[PDB]
């Protein structure tokens, strides 16, 4: 979020504030957070939506106004860019379609783009990828190792961006 100010994309945030803030205020609390939150196809008690309250409110009044509601909508949106961005490359890594990674999944789709690692190096991303002693790569533990291994991680990154700005 670099912040340039046009009066679309702020007038983004005004027309979704008061979909949350249902009343008039202009602060979202336990339970203009909720009726949403079940309207949006999930179920979450007083109890565990407080705690969403908590990740940015550090001002604290126990109710999200706007700059500190921008602050959770620009993370939360980044979390969804990250974790679509995962079951991307998983999906063109992983062709059988069963999300389990046996290293020729990995191995090839690197080279046929071309991506210099060494099989020392591919194979040991599969070691360091390989817990309860398997050999294979699977969704979660893909997902896992994202967040040496330092640079391969923006390999993958970009190459997602290929697939799902050209899928969509």
């Amino acid at each position: 979020m670099a912040d340039q100010l046009t009066e679309e994309q702020i007038a983004e945030f005004k027309e979704a504030f008061s979909l949350f803030d249902k009343d008039g205020d202009g602060t979202i609390t336990t339970k203009e957070l909720g009726t949403v939150m079940r309207s949006l196809g999930q179920n979450p008690t007083e109890a565990e939506l407080q705690d969403m309250i908590n990740e940015v409110d550090a001002d604290g009044n126990g109710t999200i106004d706007f700059p500190e509601f921008l602050t959770m909508m620009a993370r939360k949106m980044k979390d969804t860019d990250s974790e679509e961005e995962i079951r991307e490359a998983f999906r063109v890594f992983d062709k059988d379609g069963n999300g389990y990674i046996s290293a020729a999944e990995l191995r090839h789709v690197m080279t046929n783009l071309g991506e210099k690692l060494t099989d020392e190096e591919v194979d040991e991303m599969i070691r360091e990828a390989d817990i309860d002693g398997d050999g294979q790569v699977n969704y979660e533990e893909f997902v896992q190792m994202m967040t040496a291994a330092t640079k391969i991680q923006a390999s993958f990154r970009g190459h997602i961006t290929r697939k799902k700005l050209k899928g969509e």
